[PDB]
C-alpha cells in the first residue's frame, strides 16, 4: 500500500444515510463501507446525546446552513473516540464530513 488517509471521510444524506465510507472508517469501526451504505450514521456510531444533537445539527443544516466545524464523540472498536469533523455540501443533497481523531 503506497499510502494512507489521515482522515475518516463519511458522506451522508439529509436523513444522516450513508452514502461513502472510507478506509480509515473502516479500520475505526470493523465495518466495511459496503456494510453500513444506506445506514444510519447516528444510531450506528453515535450515544443517545451525541445522535440527538447530531441529527438535529445534519436536519438544520440541509435547511440553511453554511459549512462549518463540530466535535462528536463517536463509537469505535476501542471504545469512544472525539472526532472533529469539517462538514460542507458537494460542491445539494449529499453532506461530506472530514473528520480527524483528536481525542
Ligand atoms: C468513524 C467513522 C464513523 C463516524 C461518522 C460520523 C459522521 C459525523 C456527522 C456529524 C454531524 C454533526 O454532528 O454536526
Amino acid at each position: 500500500v503506497v499510502s494512507e488517509a489521515n482522515s475518516v471521510i463519511v458522506i451522508l444524506d439529509r436523513h444522516g444515510n450513508i452514502q461513502r465510507f472510507n478506509r480509515l472508517s473502516e479500520e475505526y469501526t470493523g465495518l466495511k463501507e459496503q456494510e453500513v451504505i444506506g445506514q444510519n450514521v447516528f444510531t450506528l456510531f453515535m450515544s443517545p446525546a451525541e445522535a440527538s444533537a447530531s441529527r438535529r445539527n445534519v436536519t438544520g443544516f440541509f435547511r440553511n446552513g453554511s459549512s462549518y466545524e463540530v466535535e462528536r464523540w463517536i463509537k469505535t472498536r476501542k471504545g469512544q473516540r472525539l472526532f472533529l469533523f469539517r462538514n460542507k455540501f458537494v460542491h445539494e443533497i449529499f453532506l461530506i464530513c472530514s473528520g480527524t481523531d483528536i481525542t
